[PDB]
């Protein structure tokens, strides 16, 4: 079948998806997949048409989480894309022929272009899965003027601000396991929990770390601009008895930093699946994807969460005991220190680690995604007949 | 298309916009241009329609030696912005525009753009300004906290105003005098931006937007086309400058050549002391056109100014007086394209030995060229339209594709 695919401008949404496009491919799809130039090169490698909209973000990079943020600007911004993004792309699709929409969870344009081509349609959920459980500021105005006109003309349904970014598809694919999921038993039939989309992705010195210990440390690909943090972490782990793999991002040259203990091998980015594969202990901002690829790995984890939805994961992996949390606020050299010796002295972060990487891994992954979709597919292809 | 322009008063504001609107024009935009009555001339020898806002300004007579406070200022601008945003929607808010350009420093054209819900692009005619640079700005102007500021509540109740009621979207001091568009169209080159790498790709680094003015031959020319010129200029705002103006007729009246002293429009050439015989004195010339013809410029270091001087690779003598001329004379300094006298250590003595030194230098020659051909290459007023064109042709063929839908 002629699949088109929307993605959502961020590394953690795309990253899940190429497992998903991978499988459907090899079962026979053929997919267009609509996303920013940024993550074109993780598109084309699978041999998969890639097609450009307009990178909306400038924010989504170099943020420390100590920024200002209005919920209702942030809202206004999301809403104004997505009106963008469903007028090119249905311009360009409008006459062209697919059998379903596929898109990322949080990128609304997509169950708008389902709606305007009448498809059925799956959004791929990079978070935990979100309900309700889970705005009078000087840019409210326009917020609900956007809502207006998506509701009206795009079918956006858009009843509460929360609404916006929860976009259910006929199936929601969600990249976690009931067994990690906060509220799992309130998610239905719809939600398929299929846990971590792992597969080979688009250097590293690896003999580097052949036969060492290694203990990994990154923020992930947004709330990167962490100086002062990556500084602590040099103090901290220089005496660790193997390597330190710190991933830093791709604004902070390793010069503006501290001198780097012979210990570390210091990169703005790096195979995090491969480092994950060989870590003994991962220091993580306890973004979804980093989080949930460490458990998979059953690596114990240290949470520094940033912004977003990370306080929610720092939350989940301190209550199933895979993990210690360290709010930001209270970041030091010796609690910072203290936090690392625990995750690695006490063997009970390492046993719940590998328990919930055994529920992610049961859970099949971008085989069980892709069987579900094309076996819903196939069911309205059947119930349409009769 | 048809283009809504909003000026800012002040004539260094203006000057640059004058190129991106004949650019804009000659691709066969229609374009409506409001600013203060003192520049109309300027706009309607463009061929395209002036109309006026009231000038609320402070801006003109200055020595620099005035003290200012930012949070003074902060209200002076949120007040004018609401009578031009009211005054400017009354007049166009039966008329069809296509998209908006402003002066990056006037709110006002930000607030017009978000109430007609246009496309924008600012103008921005000072260096780049980002948060750190912004801050620096601002601290020059602060004497303690800003909960002590006089104008304090009067600020929070302003903006508070224009949001509620002109949609402003001020979230920082900062959105007041720093209203980035869709693109900020910047009139300097990345080479001459401090900062440069921390702006990205929604700043268009256009250097200098160079074309003839009106009032562009006024000047006996004939006089100084074959001759050595020296140009003395202390811009359109601190050009209160009687002191100095004689120290320049003094140290300048053994010149081999030809002195072009502009001295602004308050000061009569009257109340300076004897003017010798080489020096041509006007209260305003054709600078660029001077510039053109000058082997050396004595400048405040004006944005403006600086960016023209070193546009015709003139080396030059840089007396700072306020606001953003500290910043610019530093900018000379680093490139080596021109000498920095501080105004506490100007004397007669000095500014001949600073004169006498920059004069036929080599040094400063070969820099002033180098940073020259810096600004020259970021692509001026054509650089300018061709980025707003592309802008406005993605955003009409979305909002059309859009009605089409519908
Ligand atoms: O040096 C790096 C840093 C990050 N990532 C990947 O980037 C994604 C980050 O997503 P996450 O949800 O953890 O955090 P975000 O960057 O969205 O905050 C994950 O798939 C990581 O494996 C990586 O491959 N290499
Ligand atoms: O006799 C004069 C004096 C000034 N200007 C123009 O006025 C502007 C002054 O701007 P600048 O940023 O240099 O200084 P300000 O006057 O804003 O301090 C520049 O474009 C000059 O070319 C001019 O044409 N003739």
């Amino acid at each position: 079948a002629n699949v088109l695919m929307i993605g959502f401008p961020g590394e953690g949404h795309i990253n899940p998806s190429i497992g998903v496009m991978k499988e459907l491919k090899s079962r026979g799809e053929n997919i267009t997949y609509y996303a920013v130039k940024e993550y074109k090169e993780k598109i084309t490698a699978l041999d998969i048409e890639f097609r450009e909209y307009h990178d909306f973000r400038g924010f989504g990079k170099n943020a420390t989480g100590d920024e200002e943020r209005d919920f209702t600007e942030m809202l206004c911004a999301f809403l104004k894309a997505c009106k963008d993004i469903a007028t090119h792309i249905y311009e360009e699709v409008k006459h062209e022929s697919y059998d379903y929409v596929i898109y990322d969870h949080h990128l609304l344009a997509g169950k708008v272009i389902a709606n305007m081509l009448k498809l059925p349609r799956f959004s791929l959920c990079t978070t935990f899965a979100m309900n309700e459980e889970f705005e009078d500021s000087p840019h409210y105005e326009s917020y609900q003027q956007l809502a207006e006109t998506l509701n009206a003309d795009f079918q956006a349904e858009i009843k509460k601000p929360f609404d916006v970014f929860l976009a259910d598809g006929d199936l929601t694919i969600v990249f976690t396991s009931r067994g990690f999921q906060p509220l799992a038993e309130q998610f239905g039939e719809r939600y398929v929990f299929v846990g971590p989309s792992i597969t080979e992705r688009a250097d590293f010195p690896f003999d580097q770390i052949d036969n060492e210990n290694v203990l990994f440390i990154s923020m992930g690909t947004i709330f990167n601009n962490q100086k002062q943090f990556f500084n602590q972490c040099l103090e901290v782990c220089k005496d660790f008895d193997g390597k330190v793999v710190l991933s830093i991002g791709k604004h902070i040259k390793t010069s503006e930093l501290n001198d780097i203990p012979e210990n570390f091998i210091v990169r703005p980015y790096v195979p995090q699946l491969e480092i994950l594969k060989r870590a003994s202990l991962f220091v993580t901002h306890g973004g979804m994807n980093s989080t949930s690829e460490g458990l998979y790995f059953e690596t114990p984890l240290v949470v520094i969460p940033m912004g977003g939805d990370q306080f929610v994961v720092a939350d989940q992996v301190e209550k199933v005991g895979a993990g210690k949390v360290i709010k930001k606020e209270e970041l030091s050299e010796s609690l910072l220190k203290e936090t690392i010796q625990e995750v690695m002295n006490n063997r009970s972060y390492a046993e719940k680690a590998k328990e919930i990487g055994q529920s992610l891994k049961a859970a099949g992954g971008s085989k069980k995604a892709a069987d579900s979709i094309l076996e819903a597919v196939k069911q309205k292809t059947q119930s349409a007949n009769a």
